[PDB]
């Protein structure tokens, strides 16, 4: 690909996280806390999963912005609505406003429902995120693999402003702490 220079600075917004997490004090990484963080529940915050939106809001243009998966066995990453349910249980789906790939155990699948097998050689440390709102395209990059494309969304309908989103994923196993991480321009 050649998206790096439509490079966005993104950072986490502390109040839509599970209050399980912990945002480091530059809002640039995320992980899994052994606990409750002892902050204040409210409406905006995913009560299910260990899920946090950046604070950016795109309704417009080309985006694009990298995240760090090193030594993690399980995450989500993509974009979603900014009106996406917050409470209870739900699929990854852009019926549901979710434009998504994750890893879980050992294998890599796109959002789509139902979920969409991917073919990666080489498994990614660091994944491009790169959004085109007027075309409507969501697509993912393997940065580990020289940017090889992992997935292309088309045809998406975005139906409102979109939020970067983030899945660390549980850590039953004690194989998961590791954070995610939003990689410098
Ligand atoms: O974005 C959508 N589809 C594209 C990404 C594959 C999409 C979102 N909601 N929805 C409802 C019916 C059909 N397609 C959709």
């Amino acid at each position: 690909h050649h998206h790096h220079h439509h490079m966005v600075h993104i950072t986490l917004d502390r109040n839509t996280a599970n209050s399980w997490l912990i945002i480091s004090k530059d809002r640039r990484q995320v992980r899994m806390g052994d606990t409750h963080q002892n902050v204040s529940d409210n409406k905006e915050r995913f009560s299910n999963y260990p899920m946090v939106l950046g604070a950016q809001r795109f309704s417009s243009g080309k985006m694009y912005w990298e995240v760090d998966v090193t030594q993690k066995e399980a995450w989500d990453l993509g974009v979603c609505r900014d009106s996406v349910q917050r409470k209870g249980q739900f699929s990854l789906s852009p019926e549901n406003g979710f434009w998504t790939i994750w890893l879980w155990q050992d294998s890599y699948e796109a959002g789509t429902s139902p979920q969409t097998t991917l073919h990666i050689q080489v498994p990614p440390c660091q994944i491009g995120i790169f959004v085109d709102y007027e075309a409507g395209v969501v697509s993912f990059y393997n940065i580990t693999d020289h940017g090889s494309l992992i997935y292309t969304f088309s045809e998406c309908v975005f139906a409102g402003p979109l939020r970067p989103f983030f899945n660390v994923g549980f850590n039953y196993s004690g194989g998961n702490a590791a954070p995610l991480k939003l990689c410098p321009l």
